């Protein structure tokens, strides 16, 4: 939940995008990037550069900021891009 990301090779979107360029698997690999994350080149694993939160197995559908989100509330790239707000919405029903 630190302000300073654990990962700043990956802190630039751009590079961050790179590591998809061969990206089979069905979460959108933009969306993903604009999450915050990186693809680790294991399956559809993928990590984020700011909280250094990894998540695997990705189901049909799902977003990659709702994800994020669910499982890394604490994450500060979540809430300096989306906001308190959007946190809160998604841990509502507990
Ligand atoms: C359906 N959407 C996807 C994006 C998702 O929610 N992935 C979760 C995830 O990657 N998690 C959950 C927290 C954890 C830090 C991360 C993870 O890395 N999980 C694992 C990765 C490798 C090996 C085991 C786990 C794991 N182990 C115990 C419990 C949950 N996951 C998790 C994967 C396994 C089945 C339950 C869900
Ligand atoms: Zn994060």
């Amino acid at each position: 939940s630190h302000m300073l990301p654990r990962n700043p090779s990956m802190a630039d979107y751009e590079a961050r995008i790179f590591t998809f360029g061969t990206w089979i698997y069905s979460v959108n690999k933009e969306q993903l990037a604009r999450a915050g994350f990186y693809a680790l080149g294991e399956g559809d694993k993928v990590k984020c550069f700011h909280c250094g939160g990894g998540l695997t197995d990705w189901k049909p559908s799902e977003d990659p900021w709702e994800q994020h989100a669910k499982w890394y509330p604490g994450c500060k790239y979540l809430l300096e891009q989306k906001g308190q707000e959007y946190i809160n919405n998604i841990h509502l029903t507990h």
